[PDB]
DNA sequence: ACTGCTTTCGCATGAACCTCCCAACTACTTTTCCTCACACTTGTACTCCA
């Protein structure tokens, strides 16, 4: 899930800036926001972790 | 007695089905998701009523 869903983020992003005149920075800004949403599913317990 | 009913035969060689289970077309359950409203209890505000 983990794996389409930021391939989903991506396309949202590479929208903006190709076609709304963002700049190129913001997707740099988002992975941050993106990986450590990443860690607190890293935290919790594999068996039965139910990240939403 | 001659009755009936048998029966054996034939020109070479060449070519000359029945349930049953799977299919279409529907519906209704299946197998996990995220998204909040509700019921209280301590709290702070109210104005007393003598």
């Amino acid at each position: 899930f983990l794996k389409s869903f930021q391939f989903i983020l991506k396309r949202q992003i590479r929208w903006l800036i190709t076609e709304m005149r963002f700049p190129k920075e913001f997707e740099h800004v988002a992975k941050i926001i993106w990986l450590k949403i990443l860690k607190t599913i890293n935290d919790q317990p594999q068996e039965e972790l139910k990240l939403q």
